[PDB]
């Protein structure tokens, strides 16, 4: 037993892009794609 006797029920998803936490995976999957970064284009004519 490591120091998790009780737990189960709040899954704790944390971000692989900058490695963050929330309460629920709703709030972190439209999360992960805020790392996506859709910028315009500068240097060439998009
Ligand atoms: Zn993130």
């Amino acid at each position: 037993g490591s120091s998790g006797s009780s737990g189960t029920g709040e899954k704790r998803y944390k971000c692989n892009e900058c490695g963050k936490v929330f309460s629920r995976n709703s709030q972190l999957s439209q999360h992960q794609k805020i790392h996506t970064g859709e910028k315009p284009s500068g240097p060439s004519s998009g």
